[PDB]
């Protein structure tokens, strides 16, 4: 019944701005969940850098990468949206981070370099994915060209369930050692685009890890966290957002709406 609330609640929050809301919410602590459209697909945005930024920590685990290993791209025509990676263009970046910036900012000229050289391009994010377990996850594009989020596209989309379980997987399973797996987890931690979004949702006490994504078309937008509570068991909460008209605005109240209503429904 609690359920059955928070998704009339969904439903009428999607009405009201004339578009579509995914969601799913596990609470880590008793195994609930919460879902609406969750097996739906949604476009990606930038928030897949969030998941990059895990198989680059994978990779390092791996051996195959060192963390401090310097990245050079003194000649690149820098992608729009690199804020970081162009403050560093003359010196290079050590490839840790590189891989933080592409997760914290956003930054596209991180987010390609990485997946050019270390990746194997969106095939390669694909493949990682794929290798644990999360099956709907594609990546078609690059950082510039992924963000048409046309309407029944499937190219660069995922689902708010396997963004939340990959998310689960990451941030609190065991695809990554106690070290490595801290290390990310500060990353999302850090995140600094998302205070309007999942952080708006929840007590200012309440530690967040996130990744946003906002195309830019159909008013797309996204966001996923890891939430630790005061005195609680992790949180996983996954929003996704479009919208009807290919001018609109994204709405980062909804984002946030949507997120206390997915938080209270698991509580
Ligand atoms: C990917 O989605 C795109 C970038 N990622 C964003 C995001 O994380 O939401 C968007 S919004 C971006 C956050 N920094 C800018 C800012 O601070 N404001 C102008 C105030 C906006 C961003 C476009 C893109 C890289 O493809």
């Amino acid at each position: 019944n609690k359920s059955d609330a928070a998704a009339k609640q969904i439903k009428k929050l999607e009405e009201d701005f004339d578009g579509r809301i995914g969601v799913f919410a596990i609470d880590t602590g008793s195994g609930n969940t919460f879902g609406y459209r969750s097996d739906e697909r949604f476009p990606l945005c930038s928030s897949f850098k969030g998941f990059l930024a895990a198989a680059v920590l994978e990779r390092v685990q791996q051996k195959k990468l060192d963390i401090n290993q310097k990245v050079k791209y003194e000649s690149r025509d820098l992608e729009y949206h690199s804020p970081i990676t162009t403050k560093y263009k003359g010196s290079g970046m050590t490839l840790g981070d590189m891989a933080s910036a592409a997760l914290q900012y956003s930054d596209n000229g991180a987010t390609n370099i990485i997946m050019e050289r270390f990746l194997g391009g969106p095939e390669g994010m694909t493949k990682f994915m794929r290798s644990i377990g999360d099956n709907e996850f594609r990546l078609d594009r690059w950082a510039l060209e992924l963000n048409t989020a046309i309407p029944g596209d499937k190219r660069d989309t995922s689902t708010p369930k396997a963004v939340a379980n990959s998310l689960n997987k990451l941030a609190l399973g065991n695809v990554l050692n106690a070290k490595v797996k801290a290390i990310y987890q500060n990353w999302l931690k850090g995140n600094t685009t998302g205070d309007a979004r999942i952080r708006a949702s929840v007590p200012a006490d309440w530690v967040v890890g996130d990744k946003t994504g906002s195309c830019g078309a159909y008013g797309t937008a996204n966001d996923y966290a890891v939430i630790w509570p005061k005195n609680r068991a992790p949180l996983i909460v996954s929003i996704y957002t479009t919208r009807k008209s290919k001018d609109d605005k994204h709405s980062d109240k909804t984002i946030a709406e949507a997120s206390r209503i997915a938080i209270q429904a698991i509580d």
